[PDB]
């Protein structure tokens, strides 16, 4: 039951190159099914995937996380939690074919990564060496958070991913991406107007618009906007803490601000739990498809 120790091996000869071609696959795959979710896209939910796989994480014994690549195991595949995390798989499923070196792990991140830069988001410095590990270290289901909950469980639950105020909060400004679909979290509605674009927009939204506490379809309270926005109860506790208030106000008015601190959030997410040795490479920092000229 000791602690395990999760070491970052680089699959074998691969460098910056290799997983810069997989970006690449990933960004044009997100480019050719524009259809998807209403012509959203695979980015929000690609985000998704890569937050649910790695939040499994306890900081306390080290179990969950990144590393293990577990979520193509049907325990944590079948997590009420993930439900419509699926199309994420099926998504990254040709991916992977095409480059089956890479770890489960290493993919499920690199797809967050990459559909946050395709969106225009911050770059997000990534790095290789998630191993695939046994179905027995499956994390059980129940780790992940609840919507339905207030600013106090918010900080207590996310202190065991080793996140604060501002990280917290941070994160927490990917809602700017997709929406919620009933049939998947009983909650429906988007957060914003921009679906598909990485922006600050969750924090104006938030400050700006006039919500009125609903009951949904699923008899279940979010908070709803003339303008046809929602927030989770979660989300909305944001504003209620005075302490999250005061970070939200800081997001809302400077974006620079707010896309170097998402950046070091979503990358820390991505690797908690794994050790990184002194000799392993540097960060990768990939190229949008824009940037290369593809
Ligand atoms: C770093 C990013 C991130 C973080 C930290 C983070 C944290 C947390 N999220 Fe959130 N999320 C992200 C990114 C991130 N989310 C994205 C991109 C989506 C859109 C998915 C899609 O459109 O398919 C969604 C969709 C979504 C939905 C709707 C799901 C659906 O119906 O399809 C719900 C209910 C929640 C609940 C919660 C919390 C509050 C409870 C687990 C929570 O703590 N999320």
């Amino acid at each position: 039951t000791t602690p395990l120790v999760h070491v970052a091996s680089v699959e074998k000869g691969r460098s910056y190159e290799d997983f810069q071609k997989v970006y690449n696959a990933i960004a044009l795959k997100l480019r050719e099914d524009d259809e998807y979710d209403n012509y959203i896209g695979y980015g929000p939910v690609l985000v998704r995937l890569a937050w649910h796989t790695s939040g499994t994480w306890d900081k306390h014994d080290n179990t969950g996380g990144s590393y293990g690549g577990t979520y193509r195991f049907k325990k944590e595949f079948n997590d009420p939690s993930n439900a419509g995390l699926q199309n994420g798989f099926k998504f990254l499923e040709p991916i992977h074919k095409e480059f089956p070196w890479i770890s489960s792990g290493d993919l499920f991140s690199l797809g967050g990564v990459t559909a946050v830069q395709e969106m225009q988001g911050p770059k997000i410095p990534w790095r290789c060496g998630r191993v695939d590990t046994p179905e027995d270290t499956t994390p059980d289901n129940g780790r992940l958070p609840d919507a339905d909950k207030d600013a106090d469980y918010v900080r207590t639950f996310f202190q065991r991913l080793n996140m604060n105020d501002r990280e917290v909060v941070a994160l927490m400004g990917a809602h700017a991406l997709g929406k919620t679909h009933l049939k998947n979290s009983g909650y429906e509605g988007p957060w914003g107007a921009a679906n598909n674009v990485f922006t600050n927009e969750f924090y104006l939204n938030l400050l700006n618009e006039d919500w009125k506490l609903e009951k949904n379809d699923a008899n279940n309270e979010q908070w709803d906007s003339k303008s046809g926005y929602m927030m989770l109860p979660t989300d909305y506790s944001l504003i209620q803490d005075p302490k999250y208030l005061s970070i939200v106000k800081e997001y809302a008015n400077d974006q620079d601000k707010f896309f170097k601190d998402f950046s070091k959030a979503f990358e820390k997410l991505l690797e908690n739990g794994i050790t990184f040795p002194k000799d392993a490479p540097s960060p990768f920092i990939f190229k949008t498809l824009e940037e290369q000229g593809l």
